[PDB]
């Protein structure tokens, strides 16, 4: 009569909500410096960081898509039905961190 | 509310954790080869690489390289994420 009283759920819920609020000032900080490469700098450079905040923008699209489908189930009272939401939640975390890593 | 690089190192150590006693709950009971025994030693090298992968982002964390611990960090998540999609798939 016991299955998953681990953190591992919250915590990966956790994890992507701070990716979440933290991926708006990397955006920002990308889109303004794209603004000054569309406009001054070379077009196929600026082109590559274009079509990269693009990809981007999915992978955090496809992340709160995610933690809404985990939460909900959780609301309702089914651990078992979020446990592929959680795992694509940190596939999707894993995305957006390993790509801003790159540009930095 | 925690630092995201806490936070990842916080959910590996869970991580690692269940799945080590998981893979010991699973040894303990059923233990080219069967194809039982691929998929357990694939689950006990997956283990090892996250481990590996823990200890790897806690040197980076004490040398003190930001771009070293980031980028353990991120490698971090993956093997997360990578362990959790191998466990989702045999459940």
């Amino acid at each position: 009569r016991g299955s998953h009283m681990s953190p591992i759920a919250r915590q990966a819920l956790d994890i992507a909500k701070s990716v979440l609020e933290h991926s708006k000032g990397m955006f920002d900080y990308w889109e303004g410096m794209l603004e000054q490469y569309e406009k001054t700098g070379d077009p196929d450079q600026a082109n590559k960081l274009r079509q990269t905040l693009n990809r981007v923008k999915n992978s955090v699209g496809r992340l709160e898509s995610a933690l809404k489908r985990a939460e909900r189930a959780y609301d309702t009272g089914n651990p078992d039905a979020a446990v592929g939401a959680v795992v694509e939640l940190i596939g999707n975390v894993h995305e957006i961190m390993s790509t801003f890593h790159e540009l930095f």
